[PDB]
């Protein structure tokens, strides 16, 4: 059991849906974390309830390097606390726009760390993360950290990143996560996700037909790897195993 008295608050980090985010540490062992305050109130004005007990279950049973880690949680009259792991080197969306792209050594390091994430999520029964860049957070040594937890989408999810099979309301599996990591490997390299399009139409139809070409920078292990993991027929996809043996990923992953 925590208590706020636990804790020395420290400055803000951002700002929740419900509450904010602070720098904190534990009064004991001066750990850094960041402590997320959600309002009871707004929870409540919401229904939400059912779903952040379900979600903090969920985070507080995966427990992996490249997975946010959720330590613990408490509550008071007025709020709930998540106690969280801090991510000192922030999101690596923004590190793309700093950047506008990847090198192959920063691409398949990343990718490494997810495959083995998901992999790692896979074998939970966790399936389907949304791992766009703004959902991933870097660590003091710039490892990968999934933050699922809590730019254009349907009722199926971010649509740039959604798979053929989801978008034609067929049936999916774990597979979906292998079109994510090719959908992403691209997005690295290149900037921009591969389907991009005008119009919500368009992007579907450009998945569906899996239409997409390659910037001539993109090298021919990347092509393999990104033509493999974004195969139409969710059993042509690679297993995640495949992905870590691949050479563009042994010859660039640090
Ligand atoms: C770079 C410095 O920041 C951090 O290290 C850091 N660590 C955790 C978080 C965060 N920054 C922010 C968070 C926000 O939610 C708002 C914006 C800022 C929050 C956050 C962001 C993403 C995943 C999170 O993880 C979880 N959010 C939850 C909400 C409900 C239930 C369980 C949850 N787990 C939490």
């Amino acid at each position: 059991q925590w208590a706020l008295e636990d804790f020395e608050i420290g400055r803000p980090l951002g700002k929740g849906k419900f509450g904010n985010v602070y720098l904190a540490r534990e009064k004991q062992s001066k750990f850094i974390l960041a402590l997320k305050v959600l309002f009871k109130a707004q929870l409540e004005k919401a229904g939400v309830e059912h779903q952040l007990r379900r979600e903090v279950e969920i985070q507080s049973h995966l427990r992996h390097p490249n997975i946010l880690r959720l330590y613990g949680y408490f509550h008071d009259a007025t709020r709930v606390y998540l106690i969280l792991e801090y991510a000192p080197l922030g999101t690596v969306y923004r590190e793309l726009q700093k950047l506008s792209k990847f090198d192959e050594q920063r691409t398949a390091t990343y990718i490494t760390e997810l495959a083995n994430a998901l992999s790692y999520c896979h074998s939970k029964r966790v399936i389907h993360r949304d791992i766009k860049p703004e959902n991933l957070l870097l660590g003091s040594a710039g490892e990968l950290k999934i933050a699922d937890f809590g730019r254009r989408t349907t009722l199926c999810g971010t649509l740039d990143y959604l798979p053929p099979e989801m978008i034609e309301g067929r049936m999916h599996d774990e597979k979906v996560d292998l079109w994510s990591l090719g959908v992403l490997c691209y997005e690295f390299l290149v900037g921009k996700p591969p389907f991009e399009a005008n119009t919500y139409q368009e992007t579907y139809k450009r998945i569906s037909r899996v239409e997409f070409t390659f910037p001539d920078f993109v090298t021919e292990g990347a092509r393999d790897l990104i033509s493999r993991l974004l195969k139409h027929n969710p059993s042509q996809r690679p297993m995640l195993r495949e992905v870590l043996e691949h050479p563009w990923i042994t010859a660039n992953s640090s």
